[PDB]
């Protein structure tokens, strides 16, 4: 049976950018370096960086909708967006669901989000407005 | 701060068998589908399957190391990969280079792992045999 996220693996063009992205302007925590990879974590998020030839710097009209969401404190939500903006760092989509949200690209063009919300608000929403086709299990 | 992952939104070419596949073949749990998406959870982990036109069934080769590592346990670690096996789950690699894992494709050839071991066991292995320059902080 399977338990939860044991661990997500990006892979990266240019281990020391990738580093500073997530360590330094995300402020997760680095845990250890080699010269082909770091492990950070985010929480109870374990996050590997990989360093990979065949990663492409890959720009969003050319990647598909897969992304990888950090949970923020409503609170801390909008300082953390415009830290982001300051940063230079571009937005792939807007906001247009439950919870805030803010979506934006890591130096290899990683779909990642900010959003502010779990699961059960999320179905809770749902059920007052479900979705085209929608069944609840 | 950000305080670890909020959701995975992994994107796919037809809805009904990745439900099947993340559902019923790796036993993880169905709260809501619709006729774009569907909503699942494993441990703590909220899964978002989107239905999407532009995700394309892409071989192993093909794709760079990103990938999704699932916790299981070492009583369940081998049964359930050999029932994958079985079950003609396709793979993508066979060297354990980070420790007690399953690497297999989804049907769209998403990346997955079943990974026995926490971070901190896995750091704790890495100093008795380190990846080439490793660095611990
Ligand atoms: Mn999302
Ligand atoms: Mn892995």
């Amino acid at each position: 049976m399977l338990s939860g996220l044991n661990h997500l693996t990006l892979a990266v063009s240019q281990l020391a950018p990738s580093v500073a992205f997530y360590q330094q302007l995300l402020g997760m925590t680095l845990h250890a370096r080699w010269d082909s990879g770091a492990y950070l974590s985010c929480g109870d998020l374990w996050l590997c960086l990989s360093l990979d030839p065949q990663r492409r710097v890959t720009p969003p009209e050319e990647s598909d909708y897969t992304h990888y969401a950090f949970s923020i404190s409503e609170a801390d939500f909008a300082s953390f967006a415009a830290r982001l903006e300051a940063a230079g760092v571009a937005v792939w989509k807007l906001n247009r669901s439950e919870g805030a949200s803010h979506y934006f690209l890591d130096p290899d063009g990683h779909k990642l989000e900010l959003h502010v919300g779990s699961l059960a608000q999320r179905l809770a929403a749902c059920r007052e407005q479900p979705y085209k086709g929608m069944v609840f299990f």
